[PDB]
């Protein structure tokens, strides 16, 4: 790779720029500009064929590998296809919204390179349900032609406007609009930054929430020259909901109840936090803390929810994930899957490259078939 | 997409990143964005050969085309390289002083896309004469091996410290250390940005300097440059003065037997622009064109057509180009062009000189040199 160098991910001048971004630029800006580079496929990517001992599932949902994109970094799902080509096996687009909004004020996103850190309080910006659906059927359609895409996994995270009154409305804007399009939902119950939405994780309320979003997947069927499903699965999406790690024991038992008794697909462990209190620079800045201090705290209430449900409900996780090691902790902890967001950020365009290297030879060294044999064995 | 399309200065991808950096990201930090790209050469190079019709000369200084980078661009002389192969014929890093230094507090570049201008307050921030020499020797030892770029000019403009007080001897120090490595010297008597040195193109003083600079020069194969012939000295003058103090100027470089001078830096004059309401400094860009440009006719009636003229000041097309030429210039100098209009600047602004001056009747460039006049 000569000509090729450029678009190899581990190529040197990539960590170069992205040192420079994390000291001069704006976080928020650095983001909208890698964003510029996916939308007109000049991101780098990965050439690798990934292991097929390293492959995950969720039920009919096949993970060619058991990296995604965390919520929140395609908002808008404007270069889908670049940001796989990284390397990912799936992506998942929003939080997404029935209209547009701005968001909070900026600057919303503030890092801490020291101890790999962000903090945010972005509070749900994008473009709408209508654009992004019409973003994320263009990449659909592309995928029906491109042989490297078509085993690669898109959710979609579903949450309420800033000004609305009770979000099972908005959910159901959003299915009826996306959900066809979808392998699967996340509702997010988990995010900060919306003034009491983490209310929404109290047993009756979250229960209604869930019951709610399958009744409206379901009744896409019996309600309309087209294919129902426009997605990898060509099944109706599953759902998963995003959970906060800022809940107590007994919360937690109540939650694992409520997705058992609701039969939820899957649970996405975890959000951010507003817990984490020694970050210097994050003294003065509001939000919810993404990252390495994130991990230890998303890693134990995964051993919790995995244990609360009697490794009923699989388990995505999310939360301070940088290294091959850190993945195998998720994975053993009772994660079947894992979601990269520091890690772009802080390690930049080698992030899929590297962790998917480091976990094949980890599996190997600890003895594990493949990556299935592995899921909860820390218990 | 391909190596073909992203090193092509037209390629239209770097107008949409040209457009984003324009528009959400501070300005000195694209500078220093760009120069990171020019450092690892990744920068689009043009690699078509320019037309002989449009070459050009001072005195004995023969540019491959009329096109050079102001100062100011490359200060540290760390791209100079892929500057170049932007398609320029020439470029003058600096100004450099003795000792580096910082500057004035950030920020302090200022745009307003609208109107095409620049505000800048640096205050000389560079690393000094020792660093920056060593970059320009790299280049010259690669230039050594290098074919594409042996005929290309490197000019040295050449400053004093902030805490100085006297200028001769820092200007000594400066071509002791790197003017054998310079195709040309500029002597900036022109910025506004350091106290009171805009003052000291007084006729009695500038013309000390002058002497000085010239004696110092000539008490230097010696010279490791293009020329191979000892640096040509110029002088780049400030727009704002008066009537009285430009015909006073124009005595001091006939005396001196000045090489060139160059027209101009940047003004204080002008106050219409809303977004540099509270901002201080120094003006660039298209608001600066046709003040620059009646400086040049001033100069030019002012010097007998005695002093070649290198052109400084609100060129972005071809059309402004040739007012320059037809009012005296014989080179032109791009700094804003660079900052709105991106790599395409010199391909571009070639392409249309090129057409201009066939359209014209001309035979050649230097046939158009001071014709409006
Ligand atoms: C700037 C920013 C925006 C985010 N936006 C969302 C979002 O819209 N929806 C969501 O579910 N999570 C969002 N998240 C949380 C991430 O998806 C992820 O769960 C969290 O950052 C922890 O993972 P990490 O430590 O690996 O980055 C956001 C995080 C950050 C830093
Ligand atoms: C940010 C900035 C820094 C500059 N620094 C210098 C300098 O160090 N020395 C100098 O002679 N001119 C300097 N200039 C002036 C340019 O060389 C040029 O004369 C001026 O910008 C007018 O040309 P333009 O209209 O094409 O921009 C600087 C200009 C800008 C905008
Ligand atoms: C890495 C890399 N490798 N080759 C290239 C080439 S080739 C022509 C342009 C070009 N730009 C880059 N970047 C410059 C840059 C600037 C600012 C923020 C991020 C980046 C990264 C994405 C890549 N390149
Ligand atoms: C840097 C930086 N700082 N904050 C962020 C955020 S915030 C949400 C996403 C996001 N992405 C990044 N980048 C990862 C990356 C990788 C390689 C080269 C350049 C870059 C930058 C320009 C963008 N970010
Ligand atoms: C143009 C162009 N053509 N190919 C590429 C490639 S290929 C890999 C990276 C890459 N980056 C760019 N730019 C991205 C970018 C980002 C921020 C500021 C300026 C720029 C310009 C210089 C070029 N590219
Ligand atoms: C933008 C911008 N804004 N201010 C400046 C200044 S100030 C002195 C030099 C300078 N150079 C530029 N660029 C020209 C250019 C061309 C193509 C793609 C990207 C860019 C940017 C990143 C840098 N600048
Ligand atoms: O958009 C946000 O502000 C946001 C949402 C979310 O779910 N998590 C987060 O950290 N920020
Ligand atoms: O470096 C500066 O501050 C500067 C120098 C100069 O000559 N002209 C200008 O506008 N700024």
């Amino acid at each position: 790779a000569d000509p090729f160098e450029s678009y190899n991910p581990e190529f040197f001048l990539y960590d170069i720029f992205l040192k420079f971004c994390l000291k001069y630029i704006d976080g928020e800006i650095c983001h909208d500009l890698f964003l510029l580079l996916g939308k007109y496929n000049i991101l780098p990517y990965d050439t690798s064929n990934d292991s097929i001992y390293a492959c995950t599932n969720i039920k009919h949902l096949d993970f060619i590998n058991p990296f995604g994109v965390a919520a929140g970094f395609d908002k808008n799902g404007v270069c889908i296809d670049s940001i796989l080509k990284l390397g990912f096996s799936f992506i998942e687009i929003g939080t997404i919204t029935p209209r547009g909004q701005t968001g909070n004020a900026k600057p919303r996103i503030f890092r801490d390179v020291e101890s790999r850190s962000i903090i945010n309080s972005c509070g749900f910006n994008n473009m709408g349900c209508d654009k992004v659906t019409e973003n994320l059927i263009l990449f659909r359609k592309r995928q029906e032609e491109d042989k490297l895409l078509s085993k690669h996994i898109v959710g979609v995270s579903i949450g309420k406007n800033k000004d609305t009154v009770n979000i099972v409305d908005d959910l159901k804007y959003c299915i009826n609009k996306i959900g066809r399009y979808a392998d699967y939902i996340a509702i997010n119950v988990s995010s900060p930054n919306t003034p009491g939405l983490r209310d929404n994780q109290e047993a009756g309320k979250l229960k209604n929430i869930i019951l709610s979003v399958k009744e409206e997947i379901d009744n896409l069927e019996k309600n309309n020259d087209e294919f129902l499903w426009f997605n990898t699965t060509k099944k109706k999406p599953l759902v998963f909901v995003k959970l906060a790690p800022d809940l107590n024991q007994e919360q937690k038992k109540e939650i694992a109840d409520v997705l058992l008794e609701t039969n939820i697909d899957g649970m996405i462990i975890s959000n951010t936090t507003t817990q984490i209190n020694d970050i210097k620079s994050f003294e003065n800045k509001k939000g919810g803390v993404s990252g390495a201090k994130l991990k230890d705290i998303s890693t134990k209430f995964i051993c919790e929810m995995y244990n609360y449900t009697n490794k009923q409900i699989p388990i995505i996780a999310s939360g301070g994930i940088f290294s091959g090691l850190d993945a195998l902790e998720k994975i053993e902890a009772g994660a079947s899957v894992c979601q990269l967001y520091s890690c772009l950020v802080f390690n930049g365009m080698k992030s899929a490259v590297q962790i998917k290297r480091e976990l094949n030879h980890l599996l190997y060294q600890r003895g594990y078939y493949n990556l299935k044999e592995a899921i909860g064995r820390k218990h």
